[PDB]
């Protein structure tokens, strides 16, 4: 039978959400199972037990980011230059492989959407406008980021089926964390201003691998490493959300496990 919006709800309260959280979800659709309406029902279901006090903040990025295609470059190549769309954060869909919920997200009314292209980030509820800005370019997930705000919001981060690797909040442990070594990429993104394309380039804290030693692209990633070693050490609320196991955890006590976990390991 598929799942109900009133049974998710249950299953979220069984957690420990609660009216007026500030949840970040990262969702494998495949592990929860078939909903009664496609993950619109989950996205439903996230709403309704945080409340109307609550808020979501989710991270979508973008469909077309032209990363790969700008990175390592002083300025975009001439052809990507002449005919990359501009990011519209009202149009622009989210980024496929973080999960197909993310554009059910940003699509939903009164969703708020941060600037910055590549690392884009929606938010749903009251604080929705201070969560999303500012959003600079060479600031994706560190200090003035929605990161950043959302660990001083008492964020709690929703694992639904996801993978360690998938908790985007640890680059901000990557990003303050004093290591020697830290990777930076360089890249160029095209921003509306006024209505008018503008190509930004910038560089920023690598978010593929802190380190050459977390850079093999098949992982681990430190954020694999930290996040498998923090839930072996602590105890974080473990339960069902559909058919998938799922996991409620401290987003300011993760990240702060991070910073020390890299800070141990690598000399500053
Ligand atoms: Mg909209
Ligand atoms: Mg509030």
């Amino acid at each position: 039978t598929p799942w109900s919006k009133s049974e998710l709800v249950r299953q979220l309260r069984d957690l420990g959400v609660r009216s007026g959280d500030m949840v970040m979800p990262h969702v494998s659709l495949r592990a929860v199972g078939p909903l009664a309406d496609g993950p619109q029902t989950l996205v439903d279901a996230l709403i309704e037990a945080v409340g109307p006090t609550g808020n979501i903040l989710a991270f979508v990025s973008w469909r077309d980011s032209p990363y790969e295609q700008t990175l390592g470059h002083d300025a975009p190549p001439a052809a990507i230059a002449q005919s990359w769309p501009a990011f519209d954060p009202d149009h622009a869909p989210a980024y496929p492989g973080f999960g197909a919920i993310n554009e059910f997200i940003r699509t939903y009314p009164g969703c708020r959407r941060s600037a910055h292209p590549d690392a884009s980030m929606a938010a749903i509820g009251p604080d929705a406008a201070w969560l999303v800005a500012p959003h600079e370019m060479g600031a994706a997930y560190g200090p003035r980021s929605p990161i950043a705000r959302f660990l001083a919001h008492a964020g709690k981060i929703l694992s639904i089926g996801a993978g360690p690797d998938a908790v985007t909040a640890l680059h901000y442990a990557e990003a303050v964390a004093r290591i020697e070594g830290k990777r930076r990429v360089t890249y160029s993104m095209p921003l509306l201003r006024e209505g008018k394309r503008v190509w930004v380039t910038t560089s920023d804290w690598d978010s593929n691998g802190i380190l050459d030693e977390y850079a093999a692209p098949d992982g681990p990633d430190a954020v694999e490493r930290i996040a498998r070693d923090y839930l072996a050490r602590t105890r974080v609320a473990q339960g069902p959300v559909g058919g998938a196991q799922s996991r409620l955890i401290d987003a300011a006590d993760i990240v702060s496990f991070g910073i020390e976990w890299l800070e141990a390991r690598h000399a500053a």
